[PDB]
Parts: C-alpha cells; structure tokens; sequence
C-alpha cells in the first residue's frame, strides 16, 4: 500500500454534511465520537492493505470490531464507499436503501469515521454509528 494523505479535513466536511442532512430531517444529532473513528481509521487501513471492500473482513463484524475497544454499544451501523470523491458520497449512499437507512437512523447517538487516501489511489470511507448502554 503507498503512504497515507492526511483526510482530518475531508472528514470535517463529511461529518458536517452528514449533520446538516439530519437536521433537515429533523432528526436526532450525532456526536462524534473517538472509539468509532479509531475503530473505522484501522478498519479502512485493513480494507486497503487488503483490496477489497466488505463488512465481514476476517471474519469479524461492525460490532465485534467497535467491542474490541468497548463493549458498552449495544447498537452499531457500517457505511463504506470506494473510489467516490467527497462531494458525491452522500449522495451515493442515499442511492443505496440500505446506506441511505444508516445515515438517517434514529438508533444511534454517536458517530466516527475515517477516509484512506493513499499514493498509490486508494480511496476508501469507513462511517460508523453507534448508541452505548
């Protein structure tokens, strides 16, 4: 895999018009949270080392990848995207009725995400959601 591009900006933006679309739906507000964006940062790592996009990545799952740090969520969603610039992906996964159930849920409090951008063309976006007990 080439060398990481700093995203903390990107995701700002992304994180914002996430906000922004929930809002406007009046729905609940989403507080981002730092297990969900160390949880989605190593995941979208992995995804990349390993070429492929997919929820179930060595056997593991959303919720046993968030336990690992912190068993107390008891309710968690996954969004990826590949290949998609950041002023599209919202857009693509409201196109997606599974993505699009995600980014309007009323089930979860907390959000985290990462966006991989590599030398070598690896784009890829991890956006978790999630309610602890």
């Amino acid at each position: 895999m080439g060398h990481k591009i700093d995203t903390k900006e990107d995701m700002k933006i992304l994180y914002s018009e996430i906000a922004e679309l929930r809002k406007k739906l009046n729905l609940n507000h989403l507080e981002i949270d730092d297990t969900l964006e160390k949880v989605a940062k190593e995941y979208a790592i992995k995804l990349g080392e390993n070429r492929t996009i997919t929820h179930t990545l060595f056997g593991t799952t959303p919720m046993q990848r968030i336990h690992k740090y912190d068993q107390s969520f008891n309710l968690t969603r996954e969004i990826l995207a590949s290949g998609i610039e950041l002023n599209r992906v919202v857009n693509a996964w409201l196109n997606s009725p599974s993505h699009k159930e995600a980014l309007i849920n009323t089930d979860t409090d907390k959000i985290g995400g990462y966006r991989l951008k590599t030398t070598d063309n690896i784009d890829i976006f991890v956006v978790l959601f999630g309610k602890r007990k």
